[PDB]
């Protein structure tokens, strides 16, 4: 499980199996709040974490999952967190400072460049996101998070995608950037057509297809 | 030493413990690559100006920014293997030194340190994104676009070297509106729209 996970981090990509000790965070535990100093980053081995941004009084920027990298910000560029780190379920995770970061980085230019590749993904990613907060409708929006999320965790289930996300109604509404009440409606409306099924705190999406066409 | 000037001031290069490379002319309103298409190269300005366009789902340009001598583009599809995010459009005639991902693979085993600047560099522009949920007015950016433009390229005659139609790119509303706000600054006595360049009063 840990292995065969954190093999696919990209600071882990091509390395072999070479004391940084992994945590454990209970659910709902914050792991870090915006504006805080941070001296660590963090690779999750399990569980979820949303990273959220506070608005002028907190909406949902992304959902981190198994392999992906929180809180390189400012080890990378020194300066306080731009956001939090909640975890939404148990995480099992590992940790390390700009000191640890140089050494094991020393080490490989390459761990270097696949660094980099993250960064570059967010942040081609980051003109893509935006531009939907300009120029998307919501109920497009709505079918988009849902593939978002389908890619991340989806996994295979019967000619179908099972996406387990564990958020909340008001977490998928803050991570969309729409109301509640809006947010529902569109989730209900997916269903009636039968291109998602709601299931607790997972999606079955038997029209992907579609789903993306509404996009 | 005036291009090594130049390149001692870009963020890849924040560090002196000389490398010259070898650069490239372009033309005035030369596409220096287009926004879908694959990258496998990018630009540091020695010389002029470069706008940065992606494209408006109504078939409008916004202009993301405005580079000008020191600044990198084109770095994102080398360490993210795809297609361009963006066009990059030079304003003026424009001179620059280029590497493919061969040549900074080489430059890195050269000074290593190099790695460190670009992750810093790029943490950098997700870190400002960030800060900047402001389309969350029009005359009120368009100010905050002349004031942007006068920190980059002032001295406060700013030679922008930009088009109004340029300019509310750069603003994400109308010409219309843009146009107006424009109008309304100078009337007022603050700037004065002379050319492509510009002069405030406060
Ligand atoms: C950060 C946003 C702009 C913005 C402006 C105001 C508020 C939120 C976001 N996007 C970019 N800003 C500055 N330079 C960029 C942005 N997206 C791409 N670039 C550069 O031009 C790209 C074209 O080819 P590339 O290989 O994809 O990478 C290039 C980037 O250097
Ligand atoms: C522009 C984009 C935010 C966004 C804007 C519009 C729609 C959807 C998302 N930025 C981010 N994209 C992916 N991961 C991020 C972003 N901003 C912060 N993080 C992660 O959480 C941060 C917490 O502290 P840190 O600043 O040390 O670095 C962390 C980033 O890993
Ligand atoms: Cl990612």
């Amino acid at each position: 499980h840990m292995d065969e996970i954190l093999a696919r981090a990209g600071i882990f990509q091509g390395v072999e199996p070479s004391q940084l000790q992994p945590v454990d965070f209970p659910r709902g535990h914050t792991v870090f709040a915006e504006g805080e100093p941070g001296d660590r980053l963090y690779i999750i081995i399990s569980g979820k974490v949303k990273i959220g941004r506070r608005a002028p009084d907190e909406n949902l920027l992304t959902i981190m999952g198994p392999s992906d990298m929180f809180g390189e910000l400012s080890i990378f560029d020194p300066g306080p967190r731009t956001s939090s780190a909640t975890t939404i379920t148990e995480v099992r995770a590992v940790s390390m400072d700009r000191d640890a970061l140089r050494s094991w980085i020393a080490d490989r230019p390459e761990i270097s460049e696949q660094l980099l590749r993250v960064l570059a993904r967010r942040l081609r990613r980051t003109n893509n996101n935006l531009a939907d907060l300009i120029f998307t409708d919501v109920p497009g929006r709505v079918a988009k998070q849902l593939l978002q999320l389908a890619q991340r965790f989806g996994t295979q289930e019967g000619g179908a995608l099972r996406v387990t996300h564990d958020l909340t109604q008001e977490e998928i509404a803050q991570l969309v950037g729409a109301s509640r009440e809006t947010v529902n409606k569109a989730l209900a409306d997916f269903a009636h057509r039968g291109w998602i099924r709601l299931e607790g705190k997972s999606v079955l999406i038997s029209d992907s297809e579609r789903l993306a066409r509404r996009a």
